[PDB]
């Protein structure tokens, strides 16, 4: 599933595992994928949220309040939840529909929102990150970076 993930997008999923470990959780859910995307903090997903007037630190606060922390536990293998797997499947569908031949951070953000039911979608949607609004912003940022590249 991760074949076409960019190095940055792969980093996000690894950071999701770390976020779960740091919070002492026994699952990697949609919440942790969003925390990993924030922790990475530099790709199109992060700039799309910032350009829509949503902050990374504010998202991080709103997720953490919901999900709390578990009990000090040994580190090791944490399983992804089915809805986390569905976020990553939806990230492929988003890249497909947009005509992008790679899975980047922008696609994981769109996957998180499109999944709808999980912690990540609830927090993003409450902050105004509606799927079609965010999709439009991603497309506009990529076009705007391409125009700046044309200038160089």
């Amino acid at each position: 599933m991760f074949e076409r993930f960019t190095d940055r997008a792969r980093r996000v999923v690894v950071l999701a595992q770390e976020e779960a470990r740091m919070l002492n959780h026994n699952y990697i859910g949609t919440e942790h994928i969003l925390l990993g995307l924030i922790h990475e903090g530099e790709g199109v997903a992060a700039k799309s949220l910032e350009s829509l007037g949503i902050s990374l630190e504010g998202v991080r606060s709103q997720v953490e309040e919901i999900i709390g922390q578990g009990q000090q536990a040994p580190s090791g293998h944490i399983p992804f939840t089915p809805r986390a797997k569905k976020v990553l499947e939806l990230s492929l569908r988003e890249a497909l529909q947009l005509g992008h031949n790679y899975i980047g951070t922008e696609h994981i953000l769109l996957g998180l929102i499109r999944e709808g039911e999980g912690v990540a979608a609830q927090v993003l949607v409450k902050l105004g990150a509606e799927l079609t609004r965010v999709r439009q912003q991603v497309i506009q940022l990529l076009s705007g970076y391409k125009l700046a590249a044309a200038l160089e």
